[PDB]
DNA sequence: AGTAATCCCCTTGGCGGTTAAAACGCGGGGGACAGCGCGTACGTGCGTTTAAGCGGTGCTAGAGCTTGCTACGACCAATTGAGCGGCCTCGGCACCGGGATTCTCCA
């Protein structure tokens, strides 16, 4: 409706968090997903992502 | 306010391989080590003299202690920017290869 495409933030307990990687995946195939979980260096490579320039995301 | 589950993180342990470093063998060389001769250089003893050590006298510099205060640092609250943690990149240093120069050793 408006085209805002996030950044969105879902937060959840760890148990839960590849049911939402999964889930929001089939509810919307073609809707893209930071999965920001793992050790420390692979947060800080997953992180990389965040684009703090745009308050508004393309969905590009 | 307590005690236990949950979850991050970071250290220890194991498995595989690959190859670079440790172990092993062997000839020979030359350096360790015992042996010899000499000779000069250090320990000994004596006579010499030199001044260190002691008992004693004299002075004043300055170590050590008290008094008095005010200049300087401890303490607190409000302000801010110098310095730290996180992210980025590109250029310095390493690493390789190949031909050029050096050094080593037997002739």
């Amino acid at each position: 409706r408006y085209d805002i495409w996030g950044p969105f933030l879902v937060v959840a307990p760890a148990s839960t968090l590849h049911n939402w990687q999964q889930e929001v995946s089939k509810f919307v195939p073609d809707f893209k997903v930071l999965p920001y979980w793992g050790t420390a260096a692979d947060r800080k490579v997953l992180r990389k992502f965040w684009d703090r320039k745009h308050t508004t995301y393309k969905k590009d």
